[PDB]
């Protein structure tokens, strides 16, 4: 994240971080015990070096290593330069006891609508700067839901945001998600309700005219609950 603020240590007992032999590539959240969802575009990736660590604040610090044993796309996924359903389920190769620091984020209802106006946050280990590192620890920042229709002007995403997608802005035009925040959740309300996942980050960060967008969850409670097997 750009121009975001340091989280208090495990505020967000949700958060995953998907790692490459110990490098972070990706956040995610854990929505089930045996889940973590995140990014389908995250798995681009030699699955057998991949590992979820939860309970993390410093990157740089164990927290609890899990390995993966499934790693399920949206059937309906397309990549760049048509992404679309940009979501996937990893089955973790144990079973999380909820504790002070690793604790499930509830999914939202299937009715769940995300309005423009809505007020929500994102939280990443995600690039600090244009170019630069990841964050050592995680960061938060406030983000606020666009109208989709204007977020696909010519000018912006020139008609290329679907209903399942969430168009989002911070409050001023240099702060940022960026590479290594995406597949991390949008939480909304005064609730910290779960909302979206973190889409592709722009790869210049702070482009004015890519607003960034989050798939909504809220649609793909169904599949969630069918691939969990928890209805």
């Amino acid at each position: 994240i750009i121009g975001g603020r340091e989280v208090i240590p495990h505020s967000r007992p949700y958060m995953a971080s998907l790692q490459r032999n110990g490098s972070h590539l990706c956040g995610g959240v854990l929505v089930h015990p045996k889940w973590v969802l995140t990014a389908a575009h995250c798995l681009a990736q030699r699955m057998a070096q991949l590992r979820l660590v939860l309970g993390l604040h410093t990157l740089d610090s164990p927290g609890l290593t899990f390995h993966i044993k499934a790693a399920i796309q949206h059937p309906r996924y397309k990549p760049v330069p048509a992404l679309e359903n940009d979501l996937a389920l990893l089955q973790l190769d144990g079973k999380v006891k909820p504790s002070r620091t690793i604790r499930p984020l509830a999914l939202p209802s299937k009715r769940q609508v995300v309005a423009a106006g809505t007020r929500c946050s994102m939280a990443g280990w995600g690039l600090t700067h244009q170019g630069g590192r990841l964050s050592r620890v995680l960061r938060e920042l406030d983000l606020q839901v666009l109208d989709t229709r204007m977020c696909n002007n010519s000018r912006f995403w020139n008609g290329s945001l679907s209903p399942s997608m969430v168009c989002l802005a911070a409050d001023s035009k240099d702060q940022a998600p960026c590479k290594g925040d995406s597949g991390g959740p949008l939480v909304c309300g005064k609730g910290r309700v779960l909302a979206g996942v973190l889409s592709f980050s722009s790869r210049v960060c702070t482009d004015i005219f890519k607003p960034p967008v989050a798939t909504a969850v809220a649609p793909y409670v169904s599949w969630i609950r069918k691939v969990t097997g928890r209805s």
